[PDB]
């Protein structure tokens, strides 16, 4: 076991959209016997934290603690709480994700806010769209909280949330900062929370684009499971390859 830590993707790896993979539960079972630290880090900000520990316990077998789901919701209020500009906010998503950002100490301001947040909003709509718009052009600071331009649906791959942040980009024509993966700013803060050297660390994922080039890009073992976005088929043939790969997770042991 080289490894000391595992920083985890959700969907499409311990589990796929409402159905379950048996053995990506194993893993974490495994990994909870074995004593080993572990992160759950995933982009989606439509479902709070304590949202997830709750999916997990209830449908994937997982009795997970809250300070082990970290969602990209956490790393983009620890951003701009780092940034320190006023917290003036407007911000385009979920309610969870609204909540969170006024639960920190941001006040929503549609005319003039120092920082517009974008996340995927399952109902977002022109005049959300128009107001971000606005708001960017007199030079609030934009952020993206991730670039998946598609989300999986028991429906099919829907407009992710870069796919209304790419909007908003092209109507002000100022490029947003992106907090999730495969970002440093949401990568740094986990390998944080760990507290584990990346040289002993490992993210598992089920799409080459955001988790393996989370790694990647910043130095990070890499561990591929072909079990959702990326197929087998297209292993070969990706640009920097993964440290491991592998069809299941069942394939995987001590060293
Ligand atoms: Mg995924």
């Amino acid at each position: 076991s080289l490894y000391k830590g595992y920083l985890i993707d959700l969907d499409g790896t311990i589990y796929k959209g409402k159905d379950r993979i048996p053995a990506g539960e194993t893993f974490v079972h495994e990994l909870q016997k074995r004593d080993i630290p572990y992160l759950f880090v995933t982009n989606n900000t439509t479902r709070t934290p304590e949202s997830v520990k709750e999916m997990l316990a209830q449908n994937f077998n997982i009795d997970t603690p809250l300070s082990t789901v970290y969602t990209a919701t956490l790393a983009t209020i620890d951003y701009m709480n780092d940034l320190g500009l006023e917290k003036t906010v407007y911000v385009v998503g979920e309610a969870g994700l609204k909540e969170a950002i006024k639960a920190a100490g941001y006040v929503e301001d549609k005319e003039k806010p120092a920082y517009v947040v974008v996340g995927l909003d399952w109902q977002v709509d022109y005049e959300k769209f128009a107001t971000a718009t606005l708001a960017i052009q007199k030079g609030a600071h934009f952020i993206g909280t991730n670039p998946d331009l598609n989300i999986p649906t028991e429906r099919g791959l829907l407009p992710g949330a870069g796919s209304l942040i790419t909007l908003l980009e092209v109507a002000t024509r100022v490029k947003p900062v992106y907090i999730g993966k495969p970002n440093a700013i949401i990568m740094d803060k986990a390998v944080e929370h760990l507290g584990l050297e990346r040289e002993e660390l490992i993210m598992v994922g089920d799409n080459y684009l955001t988790d393996i080039r989370a790694g990647i890009d910043n130095g990070i073992p890499t561990l591929l499971v072909t079990t959702g976005f990326t197929k087998a088929e297209e292993v070969a043939g990706l640009p920097i390859a993964p440290t491991h790969v592998v069809s299941s997770l069942a394939e995987w042991d001590f060293d």
